């Protein structure tokens, strides 16, 4: 399967929509689409590429910075997200964890 992943960017308001295999991280399909996502240690243990869901879901089964708190606020660390549906998602939201 492939997924309809809605990036958007609140502050900028600018909105992207790309294609992402069900087997295929965000950020990885954003970046081959054209589309620079923020990114620091591309392994799931830190808060640089985090996103909201505004709808869908993923499956981040990779990551180990976000408790369970954040997770079921809707946070997502994109470097390591599989989509599981068709998502619409914040991006640029790391501030939002301070
Ligand atoms: S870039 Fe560090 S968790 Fe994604």
């Amino acid at each position: 399967a492939t997924f309809k992943v809605t990036l958007i960017n609140e502050a900028e308001g600018t909105k992207h929509e790309i294609e992402v295999p069900d087997d295929e991280y965000i950020l990885d399909a954003a970046e081959e689409q054209g589309y620079d996502l923020p990114f620091s240690c591309r392994a799931g243990a830190c808060s640089t590429c985090a996103g909201k869901l505004v709808s869908g879901t993923v499956d981040q089964s990779d990551q180990s910075f976000l408790d369970d708190d954040k997770i079921e606020a809707g946070y997502v660390l994109t470097c390591v997200a599989y989509p599981t549906s068709d998502v619409v998602i914040q991006t640029h939201k790391e501030e939002d964890l301070y």
